This record gives structure tokens, C-alpha cells and sequence, in this order.
């Protein structure tokens, strides 16, 4: 059914924080079936792409273009998540839940744009042993922080969209399919 996620190695959280952030999104999205639910499909795609970004930043100058494209792909998926979350908010009859859902999903676009910017920075840095240790470390920290914020925001968006899909005045067939996997 779903694609498998990379095996977790000892020390992943500290050594590969973007992989851990990606794993947290995967863990949330895997609770649900992708059939009839493009938010979940997009979220699973995003977690796998971030896993790839994690692998790419540990490489050399040869991964420059791949790193940039990976960020591009992540942003495209994030735009799909935002669009679908907005529709679910529209169908939600609970004003509070609608507001909160819009609140969290509306931030995804800016975070993904920032991800593309920071990925580009790290990309042009890869393999160049002529760069300051401080500059390389801070670029990494910035990208890691942004990846964590994007994964956390998408994770919360999935959660709120699911609860919001129950607060509708039509039958279940008018919105995203939410069936536990």
C-alpha cells in the first residue's frame, strides 16, 4: 500500500534532525489511508522527500541541484496540503475549528518558501571545504529549524483537518476520506 520509510538508526535525532522531523510527519500520516484523501497522500510524499533532503545534505557538491529540486518538490506538495485544508475549513461548521485550521495551514506557504531559500543556500555550500565552520553550521541550523517547523505545521494541519471533517452538515462523501489504516 504505502511506501516504507527509511530505517531509524541510533542517534538519529541528534545526528540527522531533518530525518527525525520527517519521521514525525510520517508517523502521523501513516495512521490514515491515502485512498480518497489527498492531504494524507501529500503528507506521506512530503515526509519521504524530507527524508531524501536529509540524505542529500550529508553529501557533496554533486547533490547541489538535487537538493534544490527536492525543496521545490516539497513546496509543491505543501501547496496541495494548504489548498485542501482551506476547503475542509470551508465545510467546517464549527467556527473555532475552522479558524484554528486556517490559522495553522496558512503558515505552510511561507515556511515552504523559506525552505526553498535555505535549501538553496546549503546547496551552494555543499562540498566546499573553503567555507567557515561557523557559516556552514549556522546554515545547517537554519535549514534544520525550518524543516522542523514545516513538518510540525503539516502534522498539525493533518490532525486538525481530520477532526474538522467530522463537523460538517452533509454526509461523509462530501469531504476527504478519513479511515484508519
Amino acid at each position: 500500500k504505502d511506501e516504507e520509510f527509511p530505517e531509524q538508526k541510533a542517534g538519529e535525532a541528534i545526528n540527522q534532525p531533518m530525518m527525525m522531523a520527517a519521521r514525525q510527519l510520517h508517523d502521523e500520516a501513516r495512521k490514515w489511508s491515502s485512498k480518497g484523501n489527498d492531504i494524507i497522500a501529500a503528507a506521506k510524499r512530503m515526509a519521504l522527500l524530507m527524508a531524501e533532503m536529509s540524505r542529500l545534505v550529508r553529501g557533496g557538491s554533486g547533490n547541489k541541484r538535487a537538493l534544490i529540486q527536492c525543496a521545490k518538490d516539497i513546496a509543491k506538495a505543501s501547496d496541495e496540503v494548504t489548498r485542501l485544508a482551506k476547503e475542509v475549513a470551508k465545510q467546517c461548521t464549527d467556527k473555532r475549528i475552522r479558524t484554528n485550521l486556517l490559522q495553522v495551514c496558512e503558515r505552510i506557504p511561507t515556511i515552504s518558501t523559506q525552505l526553498k531559500i535555505l535549501s538553496t543556500v546549503k546547496a551552494t555550500m555543499l562540498g566546499r571545504t573553503n567555507i567557515s565552520d561557523e557559516e556552514s553550521e549556522q546554515a545547517t541550523e537554519m535549514l534544520v529549524h525550518n524543516a522542523q517547523n514545516l513538518m510540525q505545521s503539516v502534522k498539525e494541519t493533518v490532525r486538525e483537518a481530520e477532526a474538522a471533517s467530522i463537523k460538517i452538515r452533509t454526509d461523509a462523501g462530501f469531504t476527504l476520506r478519513w479511515v484508519r489504516k
